[PDB]
RNA sequence: AAGGUAAGUAU
RNA sequence: UUGGAAUACAGAGAAGAUUAGCAUGGCCCCUGCGCAAGGAUGAUUCGUGAAGCGAUUUU
């Protein structure tokens, strides 16, 4: 709505010369006197198993103040992550560029846009078989990024 | 003839 | 400390001058304050339970 106000150097020079100006007389009269939507993003690592990176990424998280899970599975790590844009971006170019994972490889499956936040906190959730862990999904109401991760995982290890 | 009144200040 | 004295006046600038220094302002380098903002990095016996280990008879 609102629009930023700039003024080109001289203006402002001009406005610093009548702020001196205003000081001087006042100086002398003293001495004389995540809501509408939330940006979540899911992505798919082969191997979650350092703890280094589980706490880098745990603390990536936690100082954006954005919210969601990190589960684990037989070599499917689906990480959904959800907050604003900025801290989503932070976090997407942290786990693309700084987060140095090596035939273990991290890759963005989804991020779009929802209404509300679904998880309250990052909790690294761990399930040894799948259906545990789209059980936890559905309880929060996030089973379709779990099964679309698992799904691109399945793709990407049949072809 | 002249071209040679200092001004100022209140009486 | 008493009391009073206090044409004239003044007159070529006095209708108070001349010269000079420092700071500030402004300008701009650096730095600081306030502040918009993105970028990437890093953290003696029996019974029961538990644990360890691994050549007489298929002539």
């Amino acid at each position: 709505v609102t629009l930023g106000v700039y003024l080109t150097k001289k203006e402002q020079k001009k406005l610093r010369r009548q702020t001196r100006r205003e000081a001087q007389k006042e100086l002398q009269e003293k001495v004389r006197l995540i809501s509408q939507g939330v940006h979540i993003s899911v992505y798919r690592v082969r191997n979650l198993s350092n703890p280094a990176k589980k706490f880098k990424i745990e603390a990536n998280a936690g100082q954006l103040y954005l919210t969601g899970v990190v589960v684990l599975h037989k070599d499917v790590n689906v990480v959904v992550v959800e907050g604003g844009p900025k801290a989503q971006k932070k976090f997407k170019r942290l786990m693309l560029h700084r987060i140095k994972w090596d035939t273990n490889k991290c890759v963005l499956v989804w991020e779009g846009t929802a209404k509300d936040r679904s998880f309250g906190e990052m909790k690294f959730k761990q399930c040894p078989t799948e259906n545990m862990a789209r059980e936890h999904f559905k309880k929060h109401g996030a089973e379709h990024y779990w099964d679309l991760a698992l799904s691109e995982s399945v793709l990407e290890s049949t072809d």
